[PDB]
């Protein structure tokens, strides 16, 4: 229960602080006490205690400090534990536009903190003497133990996937290359015909917009995901991707062009007030942003939107 997990987190901070005082005072560090404090090898509960800790702000806040006193095998086991349970985590449930269609500002902040800390940790683990087979194993754990599609309805799940595949791509035996093909295929099959769902619905965007007093959204992470999915696949995969997100391409082009006209009508006004000036700068920034993020994906496909057309590259 909640009071139990809170007591657990308290104990963990005490272990970390003792550990951190030792390292400062030059002397011995032994992470054995802190590791046990995590209850990572504890099957005695409904939800694993360490996992439940991750849905408290104070629990997630101590994760980097925990990783400072861990070896790679301990690091891997933790990430394995997490990847296993991803789509069940309370914070992921908060993160998905499906399970949480009307988040509060506070819930958005909790979500942002989680993905900020967790992603950085996962990234640093992959950037630090990590091999292909490690990454593959993590992707495969992700795919086989989760509703992959449900994960793609969260910024966190989407970002996690594109980090994993982009780290895969950025990297080797022939069986390893083949392993990547099998895994990509598994990932791809899990998403086939559900790709457009990565785009939250209009009701959700309107809600977020009203919430944050902002006329615009930021979906760079969505197009980034598509670009990396497309770059990691073969020509038939790319074909299937561009087909599933067809209407999103058109809608994006449509919005950009609507911005282009509003820009043209404000641009020719002399001595713009502060309000009109901030508005024009906003229009321009957002127009260019839609072009840029859309072209990140199209360029991968050998395509470009420029002067009212999707033309071939060069």
């Amino acid at each position: 229960g909640k009071k139990f997990i809170l007591e657990l987190i308290e104990t963990v901070y005490e272990e970390i602080l003792d550990l951190e005082a030792n390292l400062r005072n030059g002397q011995q560090t032994d992470s054995t006490a802190m590791w046990e404090a995590l209850h990572i090898d504890d099957s005695s509960y409904d939800v694993n205690p360490f996992i439940s800790m991750l849905s408290f702000d104070k629990g997630i806040k101590i994760m980097p400090r925990i990783f400072n006193f861990l070896d790679k095998q301990q690091k891997l086991k933790i990430l394995q534990k997490i990847f296993n349970e991803l789509s069940h985590l309370q914070i992921i449930i908060l993160s998905s536009y499906k399970t949480t269609p009307k988040p509060t500002l506070t819930q958005l902040k909790k979500v942002d903190l989680f993905q900020m800390i967790i992603l950085k940790i996962i990234v640093s683990f992959l950037s630090n003497n990590s091999n292909f087979i490690e990454i593959m194993g993590l992707l495969l754990q992700l795919i086989r133990n989760n509703n992959v599609s449900f994960l793609t309805t969260s910024k966190i799940g989407l970002n996690l996937i594109t980090i994993l595949i982009s780290r895969a791509a950025l990297i080797l035996s022939s069986p390893e290359i083949s392993t990547w093909n099998e895994i990509y295929d598994k990932l791809f099959t899990s998403l086939e015909s559900k790709i457009q769902l990565i785009f939250p619905p209009r009701e959700y965007n309107d809600h977020i917009m009203r919430l944050q007093n902002d006329k615009f959204m930021d979906e760079a992470y969505i197009w980034q995901f598509l670009a990396s999915l497309a770059l990691s696949g073969k020509l038939n995969h790319q074909r299937i991707i561009i087909d599933e997100v067809r209407d999103e391409i058109f809608a994006t082009i449509n919005e950009a062009e609507t911005l282009q006209k509003k820009e043209k009508e404000l641009s020719v006004l002399p001595q713009r007030s502060q309000e009109l000036d901030t508005e024009l700068k906003s229009i321009i920034y957002n127009k260019e942003k839609l072009y840029q993020d859309l072209n990140l994906f199209l360029n991968v496909m050998g395509l470009v939107y420029r002067d009212g057309e999707i033309s071939e590259l060069k």
